[PDB]
């Protein structure tokens, strides 16, 4: 029987069976609907809407980790449940994903339709970020976690979370997108469809890397080198990047590039440390777990070694863990979580939470 | 001797000297070429393609703000200088004016040719939206300036540009045109030809007006009256005109009637606005200035209000600005500017460039 | 010609003249600089980096009662004499302000550039919490002194400090005001940005009020209620706050809600009082002195008197001394001691200073 | 005119004029100065130093009946004359007192200061024991006179005093109260201060009382009983006090409890009488007077009683008379001697002084 | 068979078997309770709490000699058999320690434990100061015995203890501890945790000496010199002191520093003296044994003996012990006390316990 694992973030869908190695159904936490006046199915999901992508219009139902179209969300959650995973709801107990400091009524409302729409005899709801620390194996660490939506840092020692230095940036996989579809443009590339959002994305996936030293990175770049790209587009219409390639990235440790006041994730996860107290500071130095998709970005690990042991004291040996399969690190996290039989006691159950009331799961 | 000011859009060029309250050359962006065997001077420019526009193949040698076919470009720019202004290039600096987000390149290319083509001694390349504001008065306000290429916001507050909340569409006054050349044919009136556009673009002048309330404007439509209007071709055939005279201003709120994914402009400038800080906004609410010959339409500026105020707050004020003469705004700016003491050090001279090279004009 | 005295700390600057009963000259330690690229003075003080807040990014010279960015902090002294006081700093001794146990050579720092920038005859440097006891127009009580950056509690008996008891706090009303930043985000409001900061600051001193009965307030707080409340942004958006209203401002009480462990005001301000003598212990009960802005919460000495009256002994009598401008405690106390006659010769004399050097002053 | 009376022994200074029924001016002995660093008067008198106690060090000149502290003496005379009495010194002869036994030197250099820092026209050094006996009314008795500094014994028959049978121990009031500084430290009452030493001083003269039977006091003591009382510090703390209201005065019969190898006060008395020749000793059994405030406690006498009837013969019949007032005893006996008109001629005249020297007063 | 010998005083809990040279488990006597919210085990003992330090909210059971929390006194005692010496508590008598002057409750209620938690077969409990002399090996001495929580001097001859003149302060090394806290933020390093206290405690420890000339040290601190040292951090953050090296362990000759009126240690060792008969003082004078390890501090026997001659007859021989292992001294005494076959009728006999009572421990 076991139980279902759904992590549940912007962007993707990941979500399987607990006590599986790996999700089942991973897929876009897309809606598609018809474009065009058409009619010469209005609801596609996912995988349908990547296929049809170039009628449709491509809304996410999350944004910023922040479910705001509750009725795509619900679709897409039936899809989850009875298309992909091929699933009866009722018969499992779900384990859903959070980003920390999401508004209180998100994880209320979300719960309640399990409850409701899908006769989820019990259900959990973690930290994103909690999960991907077990997931490693680790008690001790601080995690970076940048997905599609959120980036945040959450600092944990000896399984004690220290609330007080949670971080948490909007910077994230979707505005480096956009970051792309905006600076594409002075080579006159202009994607500026929500297709070509799409399109922007495999972009960066393939294409984008961490400069190691940015300054000289541009440098480098002013002269014609091996940094020139081509890409193929769905139209056979060949596309040249270059500076792009990390100058996209780049807007993580300088987010004023986009728009924002707040520090680059350099100083983002160093102050987080800061708040925590002077004895835990070495350990998490030494246990600094990056996951989330975002952290996929070739070299973005050695970038954020060198910018953090600048920030930090000379004498302070700092670790950065880069654990492979950091994509679907919280999931295999919740995986391992419910199967621990030390965890069967966490699942708020539906007769509890029918008495109880939504604020059980805060 | 003063200097030029040469705001070198799609569609039309305005041109005149700095200082100067008006520009001393206005006329169309166009080269025109004999379709026709012929035989029985190819090569038209302006004025001189409208005179003998039945013949020639009528060509712009700019679209969507970008210079596609660069010796037609040059040719109109030698017609500007020798024919128009009368001027000897090289006695004067020279104002270039741009559209924001445009391709680097077309920067480049464009300053390379004054230098090397005109010896023109010194030049600057300012951003359309910013002259048009500079042009009102103006230290703070959002400008919506849209012309025959191209639509933009740009947010500046007290003379600080806000980037990364700049907007732009494709939308634009021959998009326009062509939308009214593929709607009249529903009466029948199969306008296809080139020349037969620039006919269409007149009709757009005189009889296109914005809707306050589409809805209630195309019931109003259904029923016979005075919306039906007649116009004058020039081999004397009557056209008569009715819902097409704000069906075709329309779809700048409506772009899915052309084709297009985009938000229509309401939304656009207010997303422009909600990009912006909060302390920042409700001057921009309150300084909505409009400019560009699209917003010569009759009553844009009055439907434009009427969507915004409600879709920003209700204790938000909003007031639009639409200073007559909208349609020279930006080269108005360009005058100004141009005239200013403390703007002499921003010429860049030749000398400069010719060290520097190209990219300094970025 | 008297002199000037200058109540110099975190958050505000409160200037005057040294017999005035009130500052002439009260606005934020805030300098802030063009966040945007801009140029499309890079310097603004007080009240105009509050007019320009959306565009500046905005630092604190000083933190925690230490100057920590001196050029910072010396550009805001030039303004306090030139621009808002509209004095000529020579012509006047000054009167300096500082939080018991700082950092020595904030001190010694503070005076030397009074002496050389400035060229200030003469100055002298007084605790904060003394001059607001002497505000008040007392010899004995202890001071409960509470702002922007720091928290202190010094007992004073018949003109008698007793530094062995004096407690300091790095709670305050900065804390404070992120703290709402914080939780704000609960009901989704993301207050993220340094100009948000400041809106919340604002939200801070109209909404917050001290509970008497937390946990009752709470349970009150479970059903919807007055408690909730309407706040107008900048850009019009309501917002809605209720617990909140209570929970940002009980931190002060139970500190762990931020992630201190240090006791709350209720058992620093007991503590302070145990390490006093016996003898002394009765007049310090009865003469509770409360003052500094973060005093100004509604009903905060009404739970002080509940919650220290329950640390104390049953039949001792404690009164809390809220005297009205309590905001300006410290300044009036200045204004005072500087008029008094027999405080001229506690002024530092710049020769006396040059033969002496730095250590004078403390 | 008459004269003035000053029984400036230790612990309290009790002065009035010759001829009164009471002294005008009571207060300690008693000097403070300001333990603090302060300055945020350094000498305080008597019942100032008792007001401001919590603050000041307090010491007390006298020592054991010997003056040590001269300059604090001086300074206590020079309250009692100006401050206390209102008297202009040199217009009255002083009557002054001393335990038998003191230093030489304590009468000489006392009396020197009278004549040189007083002008004190002329004086008179009595034994204290001897106005105690002339007080009651009496020229045959014992006398027991025990106070803060020193207990001793007197034998006087007929008008005669027996030198050779003074008794004089160091065990005082003074002592006693620092037994209880020691003992209430069982139950844990830290009494360590010398504020605190006199808060002890108030205890032992409210709450301690003279057991009549030491050992079933104590085996009474050891039930649960009426014995525990309550005792109202100045900050409001309660003290609980049992055993220790009898066994501080125990010691004065069991001088060992402190540390001392001489015999406690009854023998010590018992022998005083078997050094009298044996035809005096009924009559001084039959008038035993004690006095001095240590012989306020509560049943003194009786225990006394008991205790010497225990020593003496059984035929011996033994009263012992406790003179209501017995605390003021000596100033009584001082102001009654220096009314008495046979006592004009005993005046040392500070003529007669400076003639003679020092030496005149012995 | 043998004992057990326990020091269980405030700080350190020294602990090992009776005939053992050394102490088997020397650990802090620490409880640890997770200061954040947590469960993202809740009772660490001293090495634990060490280990585990900046989660923790670290307690001292034991306070000035006291045991105040009870509850945690036993949870240590626990671990002390079963975990440190890995004994089974009823299969041994066991020797505890108790500084004299306690209150009497304080050892009444530890015995009572032993007897009933532990099953304790039969126990002792010995002054400290008693034991201390004995290690070294002496029957004559005065005892200066510093650590954690008290200060006190005992003066013993021939193996007679003077009661009479033991001497007591609360000055100890924690108070020390504090004052550093304190002191250090004059530089500005806040040490203002419970982890920093701890921090704080290696600072002494490593840093700290004894000034001989302290007027002079201070002159020579004045100037930069070798005095300045460097520390080590657990988070790397390096820490300059330098006056403060010994200006803490100064406050133990003068008090005053830190707020308490008794004399320094100076003093107070020759008052105990000066209480002593004077055919004993000679031999106090030439046995003075300093143990505990607050006189771990590099030269305070030098500066002692300095002090102490000063006050001490210029004809008196003084000899300061500085038996090296100090620190472990009391437990030392405790191990050959226990293993002397003279000293085994002096166990307290559950069963004598039992039909006796509480009371026979005192
Ligand atoms: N292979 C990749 N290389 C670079 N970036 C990637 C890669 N894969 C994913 N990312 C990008 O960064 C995001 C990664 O998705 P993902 O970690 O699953 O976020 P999420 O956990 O699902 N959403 P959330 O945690 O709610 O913010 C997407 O926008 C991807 O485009
Ligand atoms: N009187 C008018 N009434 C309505 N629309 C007009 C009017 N005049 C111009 N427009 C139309 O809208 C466009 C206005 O031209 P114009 O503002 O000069 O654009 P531009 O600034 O020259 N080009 P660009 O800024 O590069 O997009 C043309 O296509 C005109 O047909
Ligand atoms: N009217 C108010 N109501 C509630 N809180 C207030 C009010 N006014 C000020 N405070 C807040 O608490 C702080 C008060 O400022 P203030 O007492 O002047 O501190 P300060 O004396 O200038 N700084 P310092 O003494 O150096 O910590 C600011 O953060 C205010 O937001
Ligand atoms: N009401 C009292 N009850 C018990 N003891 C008292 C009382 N009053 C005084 N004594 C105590 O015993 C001492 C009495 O003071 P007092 O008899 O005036 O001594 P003195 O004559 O002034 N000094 P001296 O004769 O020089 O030793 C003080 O220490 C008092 O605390
Ligand atoms: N190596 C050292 N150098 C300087 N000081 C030390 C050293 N070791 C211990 N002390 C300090 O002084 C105290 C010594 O502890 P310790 O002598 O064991 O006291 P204790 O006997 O266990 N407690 P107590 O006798 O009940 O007051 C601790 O606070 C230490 O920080
Ligand atoms: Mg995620
Ligand atoms: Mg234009
Ligand atoms: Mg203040
Ligand atoms: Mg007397
Ligand atoms: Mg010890």
């Amino acid at each position: 029987t076991t139980a279902l694992v759904c992590d549940n973030g912007s962007g993707l869908v990941k979500a399987g069976f607990a006590g599986d190695d790996a999700p089942r159904a991973v897929f876009p936490s897309i809606v598609g609907r018809p474009r065009h006046q058409g009619v010469m199915k209005d609801s596609y999901v996912g995988d349908e809407a990547q296929s049809k992508r170039g009628i449709l219009t491509l809304k996410y139902p999350i944004e910023h980790g922040i479910i705001t179209n509750w009725d795509d969300m619900e679709k897409i959650w039936h899809h989850t449940f009875y298309n992909e995973l091929r699933v009866a709801p009722e018969e499992h107990p779900t384990l859903l994903t959070e980003a920390p400091l999401n508004p209180k009524a998100n994880r209320e409302k979300m719960t309640q339709i399990m409850f409701e729409t899908f006769n989820v005899p019990a259900m959990y709801v973690a930290i994103q970020a909690v999960l991907s620390l077990y997931a490693s194996g680790r008690t001790t660490g601080i995690v970076l976690d940048s997905g599609d939506g959120v980036t945040h840092n959450v600092p944990i020692y000896e399984g004690y979370a220290l609330p007080h230095a949670i971080m948490r940036l909007d910077l994230a996989g979707r505005d480096l997108t956009d970051y792309l579809m905006k600076i594409l443009t002075e080579r006159g590339y202009s994607f500026v469809t929500t297709a070509e959002r799409e399109i922007v994305r495999d972009i960066k996936e393939k294409l984008c890397y961490v400069a190691l030293d940015f300054e000289n990175e541009m440098a480098t770049a002013a002269s014609s080198s091996s940094l020139e790209k081509s890409y193929e587009l769905p139209d056979g219409q060949v596309i040249t990047i270059g500076n792009e390639r990390f100058r996209c990235p780049e807007t993580l440790f300088q987010p004023s590039f986009i728009g924002m006041e707040s520090a680059g994730i350099h100083e983002t996860t160093y102050n987080s440390i800061m708040k925590c107290d002077i004895d835990i500071r070495k350990d998490l130095y030494a246990n600094n777990v990056m996951s989330g998709g975002t952290t996929m970005y070739p070299g973005i690990a050695d970038r954020m070694q060198k910018e953090i042991t600048a920030l930090a004291p000379s004498t302070m040996k700092i670790k950065i863990i880069a654990p492979p399969e950091r994509k679907y690190s919280v999931w295999i996290g919740g995986s391992i979580l419910a199967s621990l039989s030390t965890f069967q006691q966490m699942w708020i159950t539906k007769q509890e939470y029918d008495e109880a009331g939504p604020s059980i799961v805060h």
